[PDB]
């Protein structure tokens, strides 16, 4: 038996460039509703500054209003006034709203992955709060393609910890060996799939870039997940074409 382990954020679906056509959206809104000029994108690039650097969570978190209040900073340390609450609202939901509805599988992301679990286990492994990412699994969709789905926010520990991925493997049944991971981030797909003695690391290398040394080094790299069936046909995996 062989299992897959996919990755989901900037692997099946485009993550970064859903929340771009967010803040895209944010910026309309400020400009056209109410009249902001360039402090529009100076907010918006203050809360994804914001995003970037939340890091704990897993105690106990309302991720909606921490979000919010991200917003509700950004606006007040741009435009200054009294903190406003309400607009916050308006943008955070806007830009919500708006990612949600732009992530999705590709035609060819979903006949890939229908072609590949006719031979093998699959599995999504997505490190994130829960809430956030059941949003994502919801809005694209992905669920049925996948033989099961793991939060990092909903486990102890999140990708690069092998414990995550020792669950994962125990999930479907299988063993460390009999596993691949295929993700787009050298410090949490590689390095777990590292950590954990999975068979073998995929790196998709959409920025073409060489690892800097000391960084963790995959045992495939594709520039696309359009290449894994070849890629796993060739290796102990997929049966040959
Ligand atoms: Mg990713």
């Amino acid at each position: 038996m062989r299992a897959v382990f996919f990755d989901l954020d900037n692997t099946l679906i485009d993550t970064a460039g859903a929340s771009r056509r967010g803040m895209l959206e944010v910026i309309k809104l400020l400009q056209s509703k109410y009249h902001y000029k360039e402090e529009a994108e100076i907010i918006c690039d203050k809360v994804q500054v914001k995003l970037s650097k939340e890091c704990f969570h897993p105690y106990n978190t309302c991720i909606t209003d921490l979000r919010t209040s991200h917003w509700e900073e950004a606006i007040q340390e741009t435009k200054g006034g009294a903190a406003n609450r309400k607009l916050a609202e308006e943008c955070y939901f806007l830009w919500k709203s708006t990612r949600l509805q732009h992530m999705t599988l590709a035609e060819d992301v979903k006949a890939m992955l229908t072609e590949l679990r006719k031979e093998v286990r699959l599995l999504l492994l997505t490190n994130g709060d829960r809430q956030t990412q059941r949003e994502k699994i919801e809005a694209c969709a992905c669920q049925s393609y996948f033989d099961a789905v793991v939060v990092g926010g909903e486990q102890r520990e999140e990708k690069p910890a092998p414990s995550i991925f020792y669950y994962c493997c125990n999930l479907l049944g299988v063993q460390p060996g009999d596993c691949v991971m295929v993700g787009d981030t050298l410090e949490t797909d590689i390095q777990g799939g590292l950590n954990a003695g999975l068979k073998a690391t995929v790196w998709i290398n959409k920025n073409g870039i060489v690892p800097l040394k000391s960084s963790p080094v995959p045992h495939y790299m594709v520039s696309s997940v359009l290449e894994l069936p070849a890629l796993l046909q060739s290796i102990d995996c997929l049966v040959p074409r």
